[PDB]
């Protein structure tokens, strides 16, 4: 079986992708922001605290002919940007994009920290990194990607981010439309839990290719490009205007400078972000000063290679046994 669904921007910065996921018989359809760091489905539900929610479209298990509470589990996370939510779980039916698994735990939340309940846009998660980070105890639960495998006609996804406009996720089948080229395949370590892989070096501009080993995650919902300083700090000394501001966190620059591309290294190819995708946008409306897409990880502790270097490639999530990460341009 196979799938395919449209994913579209929360906002014109493309903080985030949403995606429609249908939950339940008769469907219920929420808007899941699909993030391959983490491995939890869970959604905003009836069962969540009243004043703690608002915007966002509910889960109604009571409303579910197929829904089935696993009694006794309980769950609990917490994510890197300090937001958190908990409760328990059911099983039921979800679809995504026509492809349809029963029996998968949707995490239902009792309550959810203060940036979700401002966030109106996004109803839920829907996690596919590996099972081994899943939160439900005593039991953990599989994610969706790993029970549709048996049913899909390979085990693999796709993400193709789109810039400023909607992009698409596939399972179970490679769109040869959907990229130029060939796709390169790099190796995954899971030890954490992660797709997780070492790029093999970076280029600024029109300058010379590096090839200096950086080991990183494959981060649908993260926004930034998170890099080791000293590389970051190579991109910004080719932008003249550019400083590290304290106050707002980041790199800034003026917003009327033309950015150079950055190049990260997948095996033998190299994948070019243009500048432009790198141009956050203004910090506030209307200001003269924009923030940059590629930041420091050194106070986060990992390579993050977020929705900035992502929506410049066609990625492949191939969950073989032994699982792989493919790039190639688009
Ligand atoms: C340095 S890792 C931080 C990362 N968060 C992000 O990257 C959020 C994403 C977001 C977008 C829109 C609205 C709300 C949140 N964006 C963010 O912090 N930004 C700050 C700087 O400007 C760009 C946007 C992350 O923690 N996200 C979770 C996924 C989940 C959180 C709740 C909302 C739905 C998404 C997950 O990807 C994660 O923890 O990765 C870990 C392994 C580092």
């Amino acid at each position: 079986s196979t799938g395919s669904a449209t994913t579209t921007p929360i906002d014109s910065l493309d903080d985030a992708y949403i995606t429609p996921v249908q939950i339940g018989t008769p469907a219920q359809t929420l808007n899941l922001d699909f993030d391959t760091g983490s491995s939890d489905l869970w959604v905003f539900s009836s069962e969540t605290t009243a004043s703690e929610v608002d915007g966002q479209t509910i889960y109604t298990p009571s409303k579910s002919t197929t829904a089935k509470l696993l009694s006794g589990a309980t769950w609990s996370i917490s994510y890197g940007d300090g937001s958190s939510s908990s409760g328990d779980v059911y099983t039921d039916t979800v679809s995504v994009g026509g492809l349809t698994v029963t029996g998968q735990a949707v995490e239902s939340a009792k309550k959810v920290s203060s940036s979700f309940t401002e966030d109106s846009t996004i109803d839920g998660l829907l996690g596919l990194a590996f099972s081994t980070l899943n939160t439900v105890s005593p039991t953990q639960q599989k994610t969706f990607f790993d029970n549709a495998k048996a049913s899909l006609d390979s085990p693999v996804f796709t993400a193709d981010l789109g810039y400023h406009a909607p992009g698409t996720y596939n399972f179970g089948f490679i769109d040869t439309t959907a990229y130029t080229g060939s796709i390169t395949y790099t190796a995954v370590s899971t030890k954490q839990g992660f797709w997780e892989w070492t790029s093999t070096g970076y280029a600024v501009g029109s300058g010379t290719f590096k090839s200096t080993s950086i080991d990183g995650i494959a981060d649908t919902g993260t926004t930034l490009l998170y890099l080791p300083a000293t590389v970051v700090s190579a991109y910004w000394a080719q932008v003249s205007g550019a400083k590290s501001s304290s106050s707002v966190g980041g790199y800034v620059f003026p917003c009327s400078a033309t950015l150079p591309s950055f190049t990260f290294g997948v095996g033998s190819a190299r994948i070019v972000i243009p500048g432009d995708y790198i141009d956050f946008g203004p910090i506030s409306t209307g200001s003269s000063s924009c923030f940059g897409g590629i930041q420091s990880s050194a106070g986060i502790g990992i390579n993050i290679f977020g929705d900035v270097a992502l929506k410049a490639a066609f990625v492949v999530f191939n969950g073989a046994t032994t699982p792989t990460l493919g790039f190639a341009s688009k």
